[PDB]
């Protein structure tokens, strides 16, 4: 009898399937930034790791693997097959002229879908790559997943960046201080100054001025800042990862514990705010064990609405060209 | 006049000092990995970063400022200049070149060092930099601090990588797989066979041939595999950062919130097995609040003894030769 | 020599004064929920627990105690005696006597100020530079006595509240909208309990006013009678009490989330009571709940909410009835 | 259209995954609730009780606190149908030969409504004489040993490594120790396996756990016994602590985290023992509940405790109606 068999006696060997499984797809600085603040949340029993680099991804597995003893998620695999995906409840894909990088990363994603639906058909995808509003489009055609199951990280980051510069402004922290960046995620997105507050009090009522090029205090200025922010780390240290990976994690824990929590994420926009293209937007959704359940109806004035339209317009004009 | 004074009525604007104060030194992989696990730690109520390179240093506190929103710790800040370390109850140098490792990080602390202590008089020095035995005694040596307050990483990513390794042999979890690795750290370390152990029950009692050559079941290839483990994640993604991360974040957690929790770290061990030399080395130690407290008294076989002085005699030959 | 000193060797025996020690006074069914729940939200490195019963007070630090292995509070102590609150950051009052039916409403605050009497000087004594947070009832008019006596400035007096009250409100809102509390914003201010304000005009989701989208929210001529969701809260902790014959486990973990935003300097902003002399046309030294910044300071700051002429004038009325109560008191 | 509708646009209006339920809603079972909502660990808390005024103002007070927790489904009620499709039901109904019988009388109804609406869940039980109403329960229930645990001796040695702890200034996470067998009185320190850092206490000091040691370490495990005593005597009842050691197995088991525990298990087989009794050896818990036992090498003094609780708990059980 080996010491195994000596110290412990066993009942069953009868092994389940995973219950809160998560995987992450692209170990980048994103997807190790998204795979350690979802290990550090407790979100998953098991973590499922995928890449094309090998070694890279052999290496990433293990050094998550040697911080068990700090951590409450039992198992870490990683692999290029994705049977280690298998019976995944969320999918987050982090991999990654300008239609031409649209359809760099579309025949990226001509692999990854099919191959990520077929280990985990009931998966909820999450998609990060860029441009996402445009791949979340692609993984939900791929998929044929209802609208629900398809999610796109959109203005997430843009809201929680926006968030931040308006708590320095007030030197209140960023949980109270409330502000809603929607529509197109990166440079073309909408700050929604109507919705702009502290403790309810609508910073417009106040400020009628508020977001308009005639405002004294240039407030429109906190969207200009996330913009400008999102470039100087670039130049900066060449890449984002904590921000980013921090923002994925929050969405992660609304889907995983079934929490019903408002977040500006991608959904299918067509039918709201005289759109008819099939586009993924950011609007507030309320987020749960079924993905996408709601959306929340934002009063836009005509000059937001019209941005929204544009964008839309934009993105199907791309959508359309695209080889699947 | 101001959207701010019209929204917010202020009570006093007197200023106070941190009162958990963390600040990492060299925002490399580990001193981010550092970073991020106490932040998602909640362990600092104020987070300061040093580095050399300006760049670099602005971008990874601009990124950890954008995630602001789904943490605890309300001010972030970073500097080239140490004025941005004041009054920090711990403090983690994670810097150098990633012996003529020895003679660059020596220098390197001759000049960080006197800069820590003229801020922080009163803080825990947390070495994490290698050659960490040496370098947590040339540490002591420049702060002229007491040695309760000069704290080695040592031989704690050792004993988890270790009880990761027994975990995955016995099917059960690390926090429940009891080992200890001790002495010098990285490839000179000594695992104590004695203190194996599940549910109180020793490992060596129940298989005599446990850490011994003769062993059919070869338990000394997972002291083996720890050593191999460490250059094959080298050798896979040039750097180790998670696991090492997450390790720091343990024991800045029993410092911080003065658990008393027992950790294998790096200490003065003069005075202990028959070593009369200046020489730091890691022993399972008592962590709290005014760092190392206490220390357990290990009780060695002959062969572990003559491997932890071996070890003493080989870092007191660098060291005695070493210029202040 | 002994076992510990043949296992451990002793670097340094000196033990420092406490870096984050709170205080909870009064260990009843509200005092023991604030205790569980900072116990579980690892805010204190030391918890101090006081009271008059010496048998309860014993068995509830002892209970705590053998609780320790599943906790990261390293240091649970109790007593009678003050000395064992020294140097306390933030000192809870739960410490309270009941309603008697048949007492006049400025009866069973003076009942209440005599326990205030003794406790308040004690606690300045061993904590001169502590966070006062009062929970003990009636919590507005006992957080201005524990100003006026304690001698503190206002930014050091902090009154648990509306806090238990837009919690409850938040809670009944997300289950008429299908949507989570944290995600429901909605204020409830001004005197804690039955006199208490709704703010109709900040109640949102997603920054999406539902007094813009419904004119007549809040209105008695509501059709869908989203009035009532404030007259439910009030109901709820009148129904609780009838049920249970107390409140613990909301009220803890409200003041857990206060103790949270003290402890750690967050400056987030929660409804709690503070002395709004000089806002709404109240010119008396009375607490009422607004929106405050919560940090190491205690209210650093406080939020000017536009209230209508309606919201005002109740304000104003609860201002009268607490000050016509104050100015009777005696201590 | 309602302000509902006006404000939230609806995409589908389509079961709980990690469900925990709570039989008696006491100051155990309250204390239990607490504990596993402040630890995240249920997407769904079904409460349980024959009270039903004291039952929905229990609801009703957790259910406000909704806005600190991470749990956004509170339910309660008197019928077994709130608590279809639980992970783990926690077993806590009940007074704090002749009153054995009328415990089990009270299991024979919840146990056959527990297994009616959750047949795939986990028992824990926590009701006094929690050894024998184990077996009870894993009696009506015809589940396997595996997914009926005890509470067991879990509450005694996170007491007793407390007291460790304060004796040697050590943390109790740093001191471990193991009480075995019998829950309460009878309980067994195993001396052998008390350490710190893998140094043995027994090898460092050879009177350790005997009547002849100056230092009188044998204390360590009595004064667990008299706090026991003490704390009932000073409030009443125990609650905090039960509560927080159940809400740590209920983590394990929730996470399937494969981390050892001292709890209750079918104990035939080991050290002598033929009888069909329940006692307390380190197991390991996960999403099976118990599906490994770790096999203590025991003195015969610690051998022969064991097999005398076994007699004497076969006693009464033999002679129970059900
Ligand atoms: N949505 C947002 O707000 C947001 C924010 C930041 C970054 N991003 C985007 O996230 C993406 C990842 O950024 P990054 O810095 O981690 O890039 P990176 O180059 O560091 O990582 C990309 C990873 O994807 C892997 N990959 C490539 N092809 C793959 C395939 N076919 N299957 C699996 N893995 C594959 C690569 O090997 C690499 O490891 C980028 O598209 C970036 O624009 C989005
Ligand atoms: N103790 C352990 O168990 C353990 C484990 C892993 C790594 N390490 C060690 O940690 C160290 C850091 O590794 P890394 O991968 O982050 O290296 P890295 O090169 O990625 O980062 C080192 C950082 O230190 C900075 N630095 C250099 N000189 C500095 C100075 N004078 N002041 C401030 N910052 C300065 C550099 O700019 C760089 O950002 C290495 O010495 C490595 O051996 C130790
Ligand atoms: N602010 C809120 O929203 C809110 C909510 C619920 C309850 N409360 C109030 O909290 C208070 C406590 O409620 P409870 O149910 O715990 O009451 P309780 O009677 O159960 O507990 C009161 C405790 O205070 C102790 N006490 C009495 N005099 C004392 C003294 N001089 N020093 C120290 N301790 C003393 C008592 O011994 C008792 O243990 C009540 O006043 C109640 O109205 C406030
Ligand atoms: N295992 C341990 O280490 C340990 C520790 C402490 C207490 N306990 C035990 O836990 C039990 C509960 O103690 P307590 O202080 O909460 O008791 P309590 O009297 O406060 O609570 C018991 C609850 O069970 C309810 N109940 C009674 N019959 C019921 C039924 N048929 N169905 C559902 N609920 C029913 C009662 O209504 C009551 O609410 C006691 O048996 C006590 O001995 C065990
Ligand atoms: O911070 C970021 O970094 C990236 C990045 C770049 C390299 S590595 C990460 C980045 C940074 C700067 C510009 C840019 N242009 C872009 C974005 C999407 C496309 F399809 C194509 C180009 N992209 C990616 C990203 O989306 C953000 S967020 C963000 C980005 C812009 C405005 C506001 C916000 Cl909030
Ligand atoms: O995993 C690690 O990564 C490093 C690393 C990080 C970035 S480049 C190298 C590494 C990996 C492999 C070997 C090596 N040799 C070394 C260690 C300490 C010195 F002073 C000098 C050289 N160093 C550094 C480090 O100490 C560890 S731990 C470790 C290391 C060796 C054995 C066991 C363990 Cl546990
Ligand atoms: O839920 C509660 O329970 C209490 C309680 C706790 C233990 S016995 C009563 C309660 C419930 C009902 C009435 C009442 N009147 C009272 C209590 C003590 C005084 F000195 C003065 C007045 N007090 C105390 C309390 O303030 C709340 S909150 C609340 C209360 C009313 C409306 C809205 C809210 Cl939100
Ligand atoms: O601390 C406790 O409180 C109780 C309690 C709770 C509410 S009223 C009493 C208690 C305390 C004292 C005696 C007793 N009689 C009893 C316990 C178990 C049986 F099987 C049968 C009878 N019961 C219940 C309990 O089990 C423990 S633990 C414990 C108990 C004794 C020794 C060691 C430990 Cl650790």
């Amino acid at each position: 009898a080996t010491l195994k068999d000596q110290l412990i006696y066993n009942l069953l060997k009868e092994e389940q399937t995973p219950q809160n499984k998560i995987t992450v797809v692209g170990v980048g600085a994103v997807g190790m930034a998204c795979a350690i603040s979802i290990l550090m949340k407790d979100l998953a029993d098991e973590l499922a790791l995928v890449d094309v680099i090998e070694d890279k991804l052999k290496g990433e597995m293990m050094d998550l693997q040697h911080g068990s003893l700090f951590l409450r998620t039992p198992k870490i695999v990683s692999g290029k097959d994705y049977n280690v995906t298998a019976n995944s409840k969320l999918v987050i894909i982090t991999a990654g002229s300008r239609l031409n990088l649209v359809q760099r990363n579309v025949n990226i994603f001509k692999f990854i879908i099919p191959n990520v639906v077929k280990y985990s058909p009931n998966c909820k995808l999450l998609i990060v790559s860029n441009p996402v509003d445009i791949l979340t489009y692609v993984a939900w055609k791929i998929s044929g997943f209802p609208k629900n199951r398809v999610i796109g990280s959109g203005c997430n980051l843009d809201s929680a960046r926006f968030r931040y510069l308006m708590g320095e402004r007030l030197g209140v922290h960023p949980l109270s201080c409330h502000g809603w960046v929607l529509g197109e995620h990166g440079d073309s997105s909408v700050p929604v100054w109507s919705g702009m507050n502290v403790a309810g009090v609508s910073l417009k009522t106040l400020h009628p001025d508020l977001g308009t090029d005639k405002d004294k205090e240039q407030w429109k200025e906190v969207h200009k800042q996330v913009v400008e922010s999102a470039y100087e780390v670039i130049k900066l240290k060449g890449y984002t990862s904590w921000a980013i990976g921090l923002s994925v994690a929050d969405l992660a824990e609304s889907i995983m514990k079934n929490l019903r929590r408002v977040h500006p994420v991608s959904t299918m926009i067509k039918g709201l705010y005289g759109i008819k293209d099939d586009v993924f937007l950011s609007v507030p959704c309320i987020l749960g064990q079924n993905g996408i359940s709601d959306l929340v109806k934002v009063t836009l004035t005509s000059e937001e609405e019209a941005r929204l339209k544009k964008s839309a317009d934009t993105l199907w004009g791309i959508q359309k060209e695209l080889q699947f």
